[PDB]
């Protein structure tokens, strides 16, 4: 299943490219303003079956809890209402969002003990790494 090393708390330490993530998600220009200067703190644990993502910044507060494989509604940090699914490939926790026929990924890998988040959205590829505290 997942791995164990993903749960605990991570804190951004790197981001690139985030702006044109945002432009190419649809993220207005005060919102844009914002996303910019947090560097959330993202909280992963499991209760059974169930695995729950809480990103904590002073802005806003997100948190998803999913089965792995069982597509769930979501709101996005930006207010998106999607449907998403999270699967498992090869220590790869993957997210795909679907709204309005547009998709958006994140996928999150292990890498050197920590985190890297990768998120796709048309052609524009922000990357994201997070240090466990
Ligand atoms: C998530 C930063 C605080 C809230 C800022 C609101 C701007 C909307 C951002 C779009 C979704 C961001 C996806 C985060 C991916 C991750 O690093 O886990």
């Amino acid at each position: 299943g997942m791995s164990n090393k993903f749960l605990g708390t991570w804190k951004l330490v790197s981001s690139e490219n985030f702006d044109d993530y945002m432009k190419a998600l649809g993220v207005g220009l005060a919102t844009r303003k914002l996303g910019n200067l947090a560097k959330p703190t993202v909280i992963i644990s499991k209760k059974g079956d169930i695995i729950t993502i809480r990103t904590e910044s002073t802005f806003k507060n997100t948190e998803i809890s999913f089965k792995l494989g069982q597509e769930f509604e979501e709101t996005t940090a930006d207010n998106r209402k999607t449907k998403s699914i999270v699967t498992l490939q090869r220590g790869s926790l993957n997210q795909v969002q679907r709204w309005d026929g547009k998709e958006t990924t994140i996928k999150r890998k292990l890498v050197n003990g920590k985190m890297a988040a990768e998120c796709k959205m048309k052609g524009v590829v922000c990357t994201r790494i997070y240090e466990k505290v």
